[PDB]
């Protein structure tokens, strides 16, 4: 199946799922000076202090931070958004060198890697059934730069080890996501979509302006990840991102 290859990579996506030349379709390039500053936007509201983190598992795409979403623990509103949106999952997206690897660019600038921190509308009731909505999924995206540790991180980054192949899982209990923000909370959204298969879309984008940066041995060690399964050749994890779509019409709005 699909995955970041010279013969599965995103180029190929559409042959399996058509909607990847769709009309909302992520990451795309934001430009600063075409973004419209919508003076309507209300401020960002993360209620995150009550969240419960479980597990962290290696899909074979990327590493994923599971949290408990049974209740309204870590919660999304405010912003652009319309209702409660809750934390179901954070992942990263980065390159196999420090000049690329977020999804989103500004001004065609490409960052060291990329956050997203899963959110789904609760009034659809499970995260199954807000992916079937225009408005089902939120994510809020913050750029990495390579300069200072980020302290907040490296909880994550020690367990990687244990989670080096495909199918591999690791309990990941009491970890914090607020140690992951930057200190300003002025963001850009849009309206696209997941940008991995099954590519739906469900999603109310909204990138953080501020990046968060983290040192080189931090990200040194997201690139020692494999795609591939254990007992298998290895294949390094590096270069788990989706080339930038074409806008087509959506205007893109600033909180700034
Ligand atoms: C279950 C779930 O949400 N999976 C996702 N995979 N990629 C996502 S992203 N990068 O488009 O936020 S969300
Ligand atoms: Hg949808
Ligand atoms: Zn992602």
């Amino acid at each position: 199946h699909w995955g970041y290859g010279k013969h599965n990579g995103p180029e190929h996506w559409h042959k399996d799922f058509p909607i990847a030349k769709g009309e909302r379709q992520s990451p795309v390039d934001i430009d600063t000076h075409t973004a419209k500053y919508d003076p309507s936007l209300k401020p960002l509201s993360v209620s995150y202090d009550q969240a419960t983190s479980l597990r962290i598992l290696n899909n074979g795409h990327a590493f994923n931070v599971e949290f408990d979403d049974s209740q309204d623990k870590a919660v999304l509103k405010g912003g652009p958004l319309d209702g409660t949106y809750r934390l179901i999952q954070f992942h990263f997206h980065w390159g196999s060198l420090d000049g690329q690897g977020s999804e989103h660019t500004v001004d065609k600038k490409k960052y060291a890697a990329e956050l997203h921190l899963v959110h789904w509308n609760t009034k659809y009731g499970d995260f199954g059934k807000a992916v079937q909505q225009p408005d089902g999924l939120a994510v809020l995206g913050i750029f990495l730069k390579v300069g200072s540790a980020k302290p907040g991180l490296q909880k994550v980054v020690d367990v990687l080890d244990s989670i080096k192949t495909k199918g591999k899982s690791a309990d990941f209990t009491n970890f914090d996501p607020r140690g992951l923000l930057p200190e300003s909370l002025d963001y850009w959204t849009y309206p696209g979509s997941r940008t991995t298969p099954p590519l739906l879309e469900c999603v109310t984008w909204i990138v953080l302006k501020e990046p968060i940066s983290v040192s080189s041995e931090q990200v040194l060690k997201f690139r020692k990840l494999n795609f591939n399964g254990e007992g298998e050749p290895e294949e390094l994890m590096v270069d788990n991102w989706r080339p930038a779509q074409p806008l087509k019409n959506r205007q893109i709005k600033a909180s700034f």
